[PDB]
């Protein structure tokens, strides 16, 4: 036995080269013994029994690496806004590492949801599958779509900015000699940027005139159209069926969903989650936009959350956590801080075993501990 604890003192002594040594932690003892060593209680008396040297050990390091995890590795990042209801909003960033109790006050948006949101000045607005590019000035866009002039944009964070992947700009594609007279045969009302319905099985359907034919568009697309740019049209002109049928059929790539938009009320529904998870067999994970009264926990695992010292996120732990990301190991500790473990042997020397996968979108926002490495512990 080289490591030993003072049951008064409670420090951690621990026996190299040849004599004893004060180390800071259990954690940077195991790092310089190189085993998952237990400490052997001593008293006061046979410490002096032989020399002592300098204090050795990383100070940043956790006193242990205990570790509580599935089964599953699931890992997701909150924002939540209070004061939603001013100008003068503040927002709150959680990073919870804990089984997840979604229900229907928070569960992932639908296709017809989406959440209004700004970052460095711009706006973003986030959808299921992650965030658009939109205009927030452009009235004619956000009047086409249904949204709220009351609707306000409220602040997203880095954390979960560089978390919801970019799914491209909200914004109309671009029509060139949006004006100019068509060369396609149609009368002269309809010039190229136009809009036009015809009535079929299902009512009207409508085409913008492009220059090199015409396109089936959604009627949010084609309220959109008419907005930016009506031509002098009131109304988009009934043109009878078989005057089109010989009229090349193009393809306009609008972004504009057919749905109108349900765009939810941060007063309401204050949370919004970047959520990943992976069954730990095989396959690839899944993830998703959850949205929602509150964070996805149960009401009282909301008495874990830790504020870290300097970091940006409120973290929710059952436990250590060791894992694996994009491959680099990081150990996590029950306060939530990570600490870099660089290889399989410095894992093993502190009895860590099996990363189970994280993703890094996540794992990053946690404050970044010292090195726990074998060089480092020792001093
Ligand atoms: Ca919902
Ligand atoms: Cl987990
Ligand atoms: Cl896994």
């Amino acid at each position: 036995t080289s490591l030993f604890t003072d049951r008064a003192t409670n420090q951690l002594y621990v026996l190299l080269s040849g004599q004893l040594h004060p180390v800071y932690n259990l954690t940077s003892a195991r790092l310089v013994l190189g085993n998952p060593a237990n400490p052997a209680t001593v008293k006061s008396s046979e410490l002096s029994k032989l020399p002592m040297g300098q204090t050795v050990g990383i100070p940043g390091a956790p006193y242990a690496t205990p570790v509580s995890a599935g089964s599953t590795s699931i890992w997701t990042l909150c924002d939540t806004v209070a004061r939603a209801d001013s100008t003068s909003p503040v927002v709150q960033t959680a990073v919870i590492a804990m089984p997840l109790e979604i229900d229907a006050s928070i569960d992932p948006l639908q296709s017809h949801e989406a959440v209004l949101v700004s970052y460095q000045g711009e706006t973003w607005i986030v959808t299921t599958k992650g965030r658009h590019a939109i205009d927030l000035t452009d009235r004619a866009l956000t009047s086409s779509m249904g949204i709220p002039v009351t609707a306000r944009p409220t602040p997203i964070s880095e954390g979960m900015f560089n978390a919801l992947p970019d799914m491209g700009p909200w914004q109309l594609p671009p029509i060139p000699a949006a004006g100019a007279p068509n060369s396609l045969g149609l009368p002269d009302d309809l010039v190229i940027g136009s809009v036009f319905q015809i009535h079929t099985d299902k009512g009207p359907q409508y085409y913008v005139v492009l220059p090199d034919g015409i396109a089936q568009v959604n009627a949010t697309t084609a309220a959109a159209l008419r907005a930016t740019q009506a031509h002098g049209l009131v109304a988009p002109p009934a043109m009878v069926p078989s005057l089109v049928v010989r009229i090349a059929e193009r393809v306009y790539p609008s972004p504009l969903p057919d749905e109108p938009l349900k765009i939810v009320s941060r007063p309401q529904d204050p949370a919004l989650c970047w959520s990943w998870q992976r069954s730990a067999g095989d396959q690839s994970p899944q993830s998703t936009v959850l949205s929602g009264r509150h964070l996805p926990i149960s009401p009282s695992a909301m008495n874990m959350g830790i504020k870290q010292i300097h970091g940006t996120a409120t973290v929710y732990l059952d436990g250590g956590k060791f894992v694996a990301l994009q491959e680099s190991m990081y150990y996590i500790d029950p306060q939530g801080v990570r600490y870099g473990v660089p290889n399989a042997e410095t894992a093993k020397s502190l009895g860590l075993s099996s990363p189970q996968n994280a993703p890094w979108e996540i794992v990053r926002l946690l404050v970044d501990g010292p090195v726990l490495s074998k060089d480092a512990a020792l001093l």
